[PDB]
RNA sequence: AAGGUAAGUAU
RNA sequence: UUGGAAUACAGAGAAGAUUAGCAUGGCCCCUGCGCAAGGAUGAUUCGUGAAGCGAUUUU
């Protein structure tokens, strides 16, 4: 709604003599006297067994104050976080170039806009079957980007 | 003839 | 400390001058304050339970 409203350098110097003279006639006067959509992303690596990077990838959800989920599975896993677009750009930019997972590769699997947050705080959650992992997402109502995750960890490993 | 009144200040 | 004295006046600038220094302002380098903002990095016996280990008879 707001538009900046900027000067030239010429305008703003003006603007210091005057602010500067008022400065000093005032001087001289004491001394005489995540609403409205939400960014979720989800991404699958395969694999997160490392305590480093995964401290770094709580860490990274938590100082950018953004939601969502990190369950592991067998050589799948799939991170899911939630909130603003500049915290989700920069936990795409710190799991994309600033950890280095390496046959362990992460990508991200899908990128939206959501109404509101689903999961509170990131849990680490564990689980060896697909089948728990999927009951844990569709608890939060995020079966369907973990089913896509799976889907396409299927279709990488069968191609 | 002249071209040679200092001005100022209140009485 | 008393009391009073206090044409004339003044007169070529006095209708108070001349010269000079420092700071500030402004300008701009650096730095600081306030502040918009993105970028990437890093963290003695029996019974039961538990644990360890691994050549007489198929002539």
């Amino acid at each position: 709604v707001t538009l900046g409203v900027y000067l030239t350098k010429k305008e703003q110097k003006k603007l210091r003599r005057q602010t500067r003279r008022e400065a000093q006639k005032e001087l001289q006067e004491k001394v005489r006297l995540i609403s409205q959509g939400v960014h979720i992303s989800v991404y699958r690596v395969r694999n997160l067994s490392n305590p480093a990077k995964k401290f770094k990838i709580e860490a990274n959800a938590g100082q950018l104050y953004l939601t969502g989920v990190v369950v592991l599975h067998k050589d799948v896993n799939v991170v899911v976080v939630e909130g603003g677009p500049k915290a989700q750009k920069k936990f795409k930019r710190l799991m994309l170039h600033r950890i280095k997972w390496d046959t362990n590769k992460c990508v991200l699997v899908w990128e939206g806009t959501a109404k509101d947050r689903s999961f509170g705080e990131m849990k680490f959650k564990q689980c060896p079957t697909e089948n728990m992992a999927r009951e844990h997402f569709k608890k939060h109502g995020a079966e369907h980007y973990w089913d896509l995750a799976l889907s396409e960890s299927v279709l990488e490993s069968t191609d």
